[PDB]
C-alpha cells in the first residue's frame, strides 16, 4: 500500500507505463500537460478506480502522455503489468472483476463529455458539482458537502474555463444559496433538484 | 453477424443492458436523448470496439440511458452477458483482450475530453477533426479523408456547439485551404502540422 502526500505526482507524462493501478482512498487528478505548464484535466477518480490503463495496452514499451497527481492525500496498490498479467492469466474472477473497473471507468468518462458538452459554464459547472457529489459527496443537512478541497483554480481546469469565470459563477451560485463554500469545500444544498 | 442500415438504432434508453457489442465495419454514435428530443453525442466508436458495456456491471437490473445508433451502415456481432462472462472462464486469454479493449475505450473517451476542453470552438472543432483523422482516416494525395458523411448538425452534437456555428467555422477553415469537403466527407489537408 503506497502514500501520496497531497499533490505528489504519481507518473508524468514521459515515464514509461511500466503498472496498473488501484486508489483505496483519496482523489487522483489526471490531466494534460502543455509547454508552458498549463494542465488540463481529464479526470478526477474516486476511491476504487483502476487506472494507468495505458500498461495495459502497451506495457511498459510505451510512455505516460498525462500527468497523475494525488488530488488529496492518496493511499493506493501498484504492480508492473506483467505481474497484473500473471495474477490475471492465473486468477480468472479477478478478470471479471477487472472488466467491470474498466467498464465503470468508461461510464464515468462518458459523463465528463456530457458535463462539457453544455454550451453555457453555468450548466457546465453545476453538472461538474453534481457528479462530485455522486463521486465524493457526504450526506448533510443542508444537501451534500463535496468531500474534497476545491480551488478555483482546480475547478477551471476541470469545466473547461478561467479562474474568474469560475469565481464568478461561484459567486453567483452562493447569492442564489443553491451552494455554500466553506475553506473550499464546497456544498450543494439540493443536489436532485438541481437535476432540473 | 448483426447488420444495421445508416441510421438504425441498435439500442434505446430504457432497454435492458443484457449485451455486449463488438463492431466490426462502419461506426456507432453513442448519445444521451433529453426530454425536449435534441441528442448529444458521447462517442463515436470506431471499427474493432468492444460497447454496451453498462451490462458487464449490472446486466438486466440496470437500463440503458445511451442511445445506440448505426453512424454508417453497420455490422457487428454481440452477445448475452452470462455468455460473455462464460467465454472469459473458458479463455482466460480472451479476457485479456477484453481487458485492452476496454482500456482503449477510456483513452478514446479521454481523448474526447480534450477535445472539449478547448475554450475556442474553432480549436475544438480542429481538435475534433483529427480524432476523426486518426479513427476513421484514409490515406489521400490531399492528406487524409475521414470517411464519413458528416453533416454540420452530427458535429454540432458531438463538439457542443450548434449546426450554425459548425457552418460558420467549416467555412473559415476552408477558406485557409485548411480542409476540403466533397459529398459531405472531408479531407484535412496536413493533419501532422495542424497537431501543433
Ligand atoms: O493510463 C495512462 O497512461 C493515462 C490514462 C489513465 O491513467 C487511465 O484513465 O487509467
Ligand atoms: O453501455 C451502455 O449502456 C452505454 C455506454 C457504452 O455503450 C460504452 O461506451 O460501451
Amino acid at each position: 500500500v503506497e502514500t501520496f502526500e497531497r499533490n505528489k505526482t504519481i507518473f508524468f507524462p514521459g515515464d514509461p507505463a511500466e503498472r496498473v493501478y488501484f486508489l483505496l482512498k483519496g482523489a487522483v487528478k489526471l490531466s494534460r500537460v502543455y509547454e508552458a505548464g498549463e494542465e488540463i484535466t481529464v479526470a478526477l477518480l474516486r476511491e476504487n478506480s483502476v487506472f494507468g490503463v495505458l500498461s495495459l495496452l502497451t506495457g511498459n514499451k510505451s510512455d505516460r502522455f498525462y500527468h497523475a497527481v494525488a488530488f488529496t492525500p492518496v493511499e493506493l496498490l501498484s504492480a508492473p503489468i506483467e505481474q497484473v498479467e500473471q495474477a490475471l492469466k492465473e486468477n480468472p474472477e479477478l478478470s471479471m472483476l477487472m472488466l467491470r473497473g474498466l467498464s465503470s471507468r468508461i461510464l464515468q468518462t462518458e459523463m465528463m463529455i456530457e458535463t462539457l458538452a453544455h454550451r453555457d459554464m453555468g450548466s457546465r459547472l453545476v453538472s461538474f458539482l453534481l457528479i462530485l457529489c455522486r463521486d465524493f459527496g457526504v450526506p448533510c443537512a443542508d444537501g451534500i458537502t463535496i468531500d474534497l478541497k476545491l480551488s478555483h483554480q482546480a475547478i477551471a481546469e476541470a469545466i473547461g474555463s478561467t479562474r474568474v469565470t469560475v469565481t464568478r459563477l461561484l459567486g453567483d451560485l452562493r447569492e442564489k444559496k443553491m451552494i455554500s463554500i466553506h475553506k473550499k469545500k464546497i456544498t450543494v444544498h439540493k443536489p436532485v433538484t438541481l437535476s432540473r
